[PDB]
């Protein structure tokens, strides 16, 4: 009968190729045992891909959070980042008026009475290369350049007007090529959403007057209707545009 119960002679379920007995091992709070150095490397290496996520801290066996006293030096800065993203995500959800969504208010569902968890799941945050702050990159591998994840404040090509409440703390730009929030800033000049960035050769090559007009989907998609997915008036597709304060924009 196939069981995930650990044996003395088992392989480490991070590295797979060496026995737990072959190098120093720790017993995590969840009860599972791993090499010390493997646990350390996992916490150093963090998440896969540009979006800030926290699945990497899951025990490979039971998926509970990895925790041990000797890992506190690596876990502390992760916890700090977690709390910063969670705080920002929740605030964005509240300012969007989405914190009483049915996915939060219905007893028994995954995010019941957990608006901050809902928001972390809903929204994609990124680390700004320049200021090191987590920034919002829209609603949700390692073949990317971390130096091209830059927040709106740090890529402020239009010298946008300040938010009276927030300054530039939540300043965001659109994708140059579609009605989406920017993730990447390339060439020192150009904002891209993730999808347009994936097709950046084609997108930068399309003659400007042939780009889709608002409402524009990524990768040159002409959407139907006359309502901008960003709910703002903006210049023609193919021009940079500061969306202003990402939390105040909703209302303003
Ligand atoms: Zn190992
Ligand atoms: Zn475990
Ligand atoms: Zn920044
Ligand atoms: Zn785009
Ligand atoms: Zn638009
Ligand atoms: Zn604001």
């Amino acid at each position: 009968a196939t069981s995930l119960k650990q044996d003395a002679d088992d392989m480490c379920m991070i590295c797979f190729t060496e026995a737990l007995s072959a190098a120093p091992a720790i017993q995590l709070d969840c009860s599972h045992i791993f090499h010390l150095q493997c646990c350390r490397r996992v916490l150093e290496n963090r998440w896969l891909g540009p979006r800030i996520t926290f699945g990497f801290i899951s025990c490979p066996i039971c998926k509970n959070k990895i925790n041990h006293i000797v890992l506190k030096d690596l876990l502390d800065p992760i916890k700090e980042l977690y709390e910063d993203v969670r705080r920002k995500a929740l605030m964005r959800l509240e300012y969007e008026g989405l914190h009483k969504s049915e996915a939060i208010t219905t007893p028994g569902v995954r995010f019941y009475n957990d608006p901050a968890g809902y928001a972390m799941n809903r929204y994609a945050y990124y680390v700004c290369y320049k200021c090191r702050k987590a920034y919002f990159g829209g609603e949700a591998g390692d073949d990317y350049d971390p130096r091209e994840l830059i927040c709106g404040a740090c890529s402020d090509v239009s010298r946008a007007q300040m938010c009276p409440k927030h300054g530039t703390d939540f300043l965001e730009y659109k994708c140059r090529y579609c009605c989406s929030v920017a993730v990447f800033f390339c060439f020192g000049t150009t904002h891209f959403c993730n999808a347009c960035h994936d097709d950046f050769q084609r997108m930068t090559s399309i003659p400007k007057e042939e780009l889709p007009h608002c409402p524009a989907g990524p990768k040159g998609k002409q959407l139907e209707g006359t309502e901008c997915p960003l709910h703002v008036v903006h210049p023609p597709t193919g021009e940079e545009f500061a969306l202003g304060c990402g939390v105040c924009r909703n209302a303003h």
